[PDB]
């Protein structure tokens, strides 16, 4: 089978379509796609929780995603295919800062803290960014 391979191929073209990630030299790119892990979830379900342990970098390829902190939770904004979180735990405190939830049938390219710090780390997009 060459699914694996198609799907590589997949995975770069789309972390191509994100300007976050088209600094990227092409080796790590791939390197990207191989290490990222599709993963899925349904409307209500929680990506991060708010005051857990940060491991994990997330890219939207499918839906959309609330973002919510706990004051009767505040309600901070919605990102969509291409947007991108959790990296505020992937650097000094590992904390999460707030939740993320699925507000539909979402998919996201999901890579642990070695991968990013290896691979991501210090993109000045990801990590000095404001908002
Ligand atoms: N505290 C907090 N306040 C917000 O207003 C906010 N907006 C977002 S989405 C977003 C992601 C990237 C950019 Cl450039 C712009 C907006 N996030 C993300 O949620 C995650 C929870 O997990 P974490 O590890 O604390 O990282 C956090 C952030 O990625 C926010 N976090
Ligand atoms: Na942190």
């Amino acid at each position: 089978g060459s699914t694996g391979l198609i799907k590589h191929t997949e995975y770069m073209e789309f972390l191509k379509s994100v300007p976050t990630f088209q600094s990227l030299p092409e080796e790590i790119l791939s390197k990207l796609a191989d290490v990222l892990e599709e993963t899925h979830y349904e409307n209500g379900e929680y990506i991060i929780r708010q005051g857990a342990r940060g491991d994990t970098f997330f890219i939207i390829s499918k839906g959309t995603v609330n973002v919510t902190r706990e004051d009767d939770p505040v309600f901070l904004r919605t990102l969509g295919k291409g947007d991108w979180f959790g990296e505020k735990a992937l650097q000094g405190e590992d904390v999460r800062t707030a939740n993320v939830i699925a507000a539909e049938a979402v998919t996201c390219l999901v890579i642990d803290r070695d991968s990013f710090k290896h691979l991501i780390g210090g993109l000045d997009d990801v990590s000095n960014k404001a908002y």
